[PDB]
């Protein structure tokens, strides 16, 4: 059974990764890239750049642990603990060159520490829509004079008493579709018919507190980053945010540049959080010429 | 049937104001003192103030528009078109002379703007546990070092899709639950009699609405007041705030300071949001202490 459609060339399967079941779709030739999606999606907000992806390069698509068709780590949820299964992954698929690796939303939080503690293994590095754990967390406001605030749900999603939880069963539909579409510029990419296949694979109860137990891990991953952050990272870099409604606009930048020494960005305007699927060409564009600097 | 228990020598009533009918406890005799309740609560949370108070003055409690008794409000929910109910209503009791108010949470945000605008209306004035809507609201954080921060309520209450009402209907004992004792120090006084009441109450359809429509005003509450706050207050005032978790600490009077010429304020340890259950002896002596220097019964 596959909750989404796997793109025409490309393969869905599972690999055991210390004892943790990972769903992957799989297609390409060439050096290995990497993508790792973040919260309220699967590997499928990367179907139309995996293709294209593919041409010239090997392409793989985990879902994180516990979201998708993965299980739960056994682990934890914390950025270190998490970035162990992505980075073995990876290694099995690429055991003696390094990969690329491209990110969006919570996949950087599971992705930074296996980055900067194994940096001779990743070639170029993409990281979109959202902070590094580390303080800057703690300055973004909780209500703005527009309304709610880009990350209120940080609080939201992290309360005790499984209270995200408790209150979102039964409504998973409903909450994704508002979630998706308050931090969206363009909301007329996410279909009914999209949504409603987002909405099935979080729905799964244990991928529904699985979603939010990354967030209650966020102050732990924010410890883990400052002793991480004392080495920068080396590879090239490149980051994109959008610079309309839900966007992070300068941050994104601004904030990677306190921890790598090769970085460019790029803010793309009328575009919000969910830029794969809101500004598929310009991104697409974007992140295939930036990888395609490199040998593929 | 009543939604919660009076106290011996008041009587629950209502009165029209502008075409809204509006719920209120009313006892005592002597100068008037309005109670103004805030988010989750109604009327009752008062309950062990105003039999003390009665001594000296007339006290009345009302229930906020939609919620409690209330009906909502014809207007709408911004801070100035709801005062105008308060203020009404505590004039058909004080027409002849100044009042006193005492308010808590939103119940700050419902009665600043009839305040600052009926000054001689006003004799002395108490708030406790809320900002008064103002820019520095947007200064508070989403996210803490320890977990959820204190206001990220607001973004949650203010959404669009009537967000808070989908998700909390069939769940709003164990939402008002968290939310109270997430803004508590001290948990035990809140019984499971105590919350039954006041989630029963807040749950009817209109009310659980009417909570959250104070939050989708907040912005506008804000602009407004950024218009009124050219004129500062004038008479004695109050403030009050806990200093434990879910307190506003010092916040409470520094930003009263900007409003007010003539302003004490007092921080109580030990205690959080919900002052007049968590922390009832001492918040009721501070305010009996304050509202009896001026003329009572």
């Amino acid at each position: 059974a596959e909750e989404f459609p796997v793109p025409n060339g490309f393969e869905s399967a599972y690999r055991e990764v210390d004892g943790v079941k990972l769903h992957y779709v799989k297609g390409g030739q060439g050096p290995l890239v990497m993508l790792v999606h973040g919260f309220g999606q699967t590997w499928y907000e990367w179907h139309q750049l995996m293709p294209e992806l593919a041409k010239r390069f090997t392409v793989i698509a985990p879902d994180l642990p516990g979201l998708g068709q993965s299980e739960p780590p056994k682990t934890g949820y914390s950025g270190e603990q998490v970035a162990v299964y992505l980075h073995k992954l990876a290694r099995q698929f690429s055991p003696d060159r390094p990969f690329d690796l491209v990110a969006h939303d919570i996949g950087i939080w599971n992705t930074y520490p296996m980055v900067v503690k194994n940096q001779a293994d990743i070639a170029r590095l993409v990281y979109m829509q959202a902070p590094i754990p580390d303080a800057r967390i703690y300055r973004f406001p909780a209500f703005t004079a527009q309304g709610e605030s880009l990350v209120w749900h940080f609080s939201f999603f992290a309360a005790d008493d499984r209270l995200a939880e408790t209150l979102i069963a039964g409504k998973e539909r409903f909450f994704l579709e508002h979630f998706i579409k308050s931090h969206a510029s363009n909301t007329e990419v996410f279909s009914e018919r999209l949504l409603d296949l987002y909405a099935r694979s979080y729905a799964k109860p244990h991928s529904l507190n699985a979603s939010f137990e990354y967030y209650r891990a966020l102050n732990e991953s924010v410890r883990q980053n400052a002793e991480l952050a004392k080495t920068r990272l080396q590879m090239p870099t490149m980051t994109l945010a959008g610079g309309g409604h839900g966007g992070m606009g300068t941050f994104q930048l601004e904030q990677m540049k306190a921890y790598a020494e090769d970085v460019e960005g790029h803010v793309l305007p009328g575009c919000g959080h969910w830029l794969p699927e809101e500004c598929a060409a310009p991104m697409n564009r974007l992140v295939i010429d930036f990888l395609s600097r490199g040998r593929h």
